[PDB]
């Protein structure tokens, strides 16, 4: 008879494929609608997500669309890998919702952050950022909003990155919800619209590995104007030939800001918060906050790429012989609510 049956999970309603038993809500973290489940056929614990009306706005459409795509065509340890794509739904006229099915993990980077962390954990954890983000760069994917609750990992230390980030020749739109974007490990360029190359998600791990050193969020804020203040407090006010490569109205607006001569990357990351029990120690917090004062660079010309960062004494540790290539093996434009419904709909059938 019935493929699906329905369950209700916190507010939300459910309606999954049989093979999908016990779920519960992740809530932390989410907050998408996401669930744990057994999967009764791969006999193995799943992650499901629920994107429901995603074709409602042009915001969740783009988003859907787009992830549901690279979803596919992108292949790395490090990134979202999906098991499983459904719907409810048996015509297009119906459709609905959208189910998105991945392995369960343990828990989301903010998780980890708030952790006292070892040096081993710390520089894997980098590591594997690095290698998704270098992986994104090479099938030209430049994220722009990686953060720590779209980054997930499990009990063994592996890492995975969540999504594709911000909209490549596009675009932001309204939104008629009560949720909150996190902008606080976005890049110079992304808070003052600068254009941008590979090393802008460079800043965003520099703020994730800051993050876990101070236990605090590095740059916080109400919007950019709070946010840009926090930047200059701590790092001072850049050089003349960055501040020339900013738009008119933006230059006039940055260089008018009160002049700070920056905090040094030890009074920023004092000694106290890393381990000074041993040698070994002592020398890989020299080492992290060398990596620090490279990534948390104002300039983008000045900032360390993502390759330089994989190739840094406190990283290069984790290279591993032999373990490349993987051991297992459109469209940016203005759709209506319908057309988009439709794109959405032959991307779930495929
Ligand atoms: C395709 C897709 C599916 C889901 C997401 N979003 C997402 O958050 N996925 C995900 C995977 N794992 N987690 C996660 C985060 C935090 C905590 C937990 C957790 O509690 N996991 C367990 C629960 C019960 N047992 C075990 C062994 C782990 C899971 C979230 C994006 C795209």
């Amino acid at each position: 008879d019935n493929q699906f049956y329905s369950v209700e999970v916190g507010d939300s309603t459910f309606t999954v494929l049989k093979r999908y038993q016990n779920l519960k809500p992740i809530g932390s973290g989410a907050q998408g609608i996401v669930c744990a489940a057994y999967d009764a056929v791969l006999d193995r614990n799943v992650a499901i997500k629920k994107l429901s009306r995603p074709f409602q706005n042009q915001t969740h459409a783009k988003r859907a669309y787009r992830e549901l795509v690279l979803m596919k065509c992108v292949n790395h340890k490090n990134i979202i890998s999906l098991l499983n794509v459904f719907t409810p739904q048996k015509t297009l006229e119906e459709f609905q919702d959208v189910y998105l099915v991945m392995e369960l993990m343990d828990a989301n980077l903010c998780q980890v952050i708030q952790m006292e962390l070892d040096h081993e954990r710390m520089s894997y954890l980098l590591y594997q950022m690095l290698c998704g983000i270098k992986h994104l760069h090479s099938a030209g994917i430049i994220h722009r909003d990686l953060k720590p609750s779209n980054i997930v990992v499990k009990s063994d230390c592996t890492l995975k990155i969540l999504d594709f980030g911000l909209a490549r020749t596009a675009g932001t739109s309204f939104m008629m919800t009560p949720y909150v974007v996190t902008r606080y490990y976005r890049a110079p360029e992304v808070i003052l619209g600068m254009g941008y190359k590979e090393n802008v998600d460079i800043w965003s791990v520099g703020c994730i590995m800051g993050e876990m050193v101070r236990h605090k969020i590095l740059f916080p804020g109400r919007d950019y104007i709070d946010q840009w203040n926090k930047v200059i407090e701590q790092l001072g006010t850049p050089c003349p030939e960055f501040m020339k490569k900013l738009q008119p109205t933006v230059r006039n607006y940055v260089e008018n800001r009160p002049k700070y001569a920056g905090l040094t990357f030890p009074k920023l990351f004092p000694d106290s918060l890393f381990p000074a029990d041993s040698e070994h120690n002592k020398l890989k917090a020299s080492q992290a906050r060398d990596l620090l004062s490279k990534m948390l660079v104002i300039d983008p010309a000045k900032r360390i790429s993502v390759d330089d960062a994989l190739q840094h004494p406190y990283i290069n540790v984790w290279y591993d012989p032999a373990e490349v290539e993987a051991p297992p093996p459109l469209d940016e434009r203005e759709h209506t609510i319908e057309e988009w419904k439709e794109l959405i709909y032959k991307e779930v059938m495929n």
